[PDB]
């Protein structure tokens, strides 16, 4: 409280963090939804060298 | 203790351990001494090429 305000990316620091499964590397958020809407993956109708 | 013996070193297993200075990277154990023999680096005396 005594200094100025230091903003820095090398002074947001914590702890190590335990997260849930016992994991310690900090897990991906991104799930792909199991939705209604499936991954409509377009393919090209190919004629030649199929 | 309802199992066999199971020995791994994927067994053998802690968590996050914090040391002095507030590290966490196990520090190395060796540091060169400062007794009264200090490092005696050999230099060879050396005719062509100095």
């Amino acid at each position: 409280y005594s200094r100025p305000p230091n903003t820095s990316t090398a002074n947001q620091r914590l702890k190590g963090i335990i997260y849930p499964g016992e994991v310690t590397k900090p897990p991906r958020g991104w799930v792909f939804p199991n939705n209604g809407k499936p991954l409509r993956i377009g393919v090209p109708n190919r004629v030649s060298y199929t």
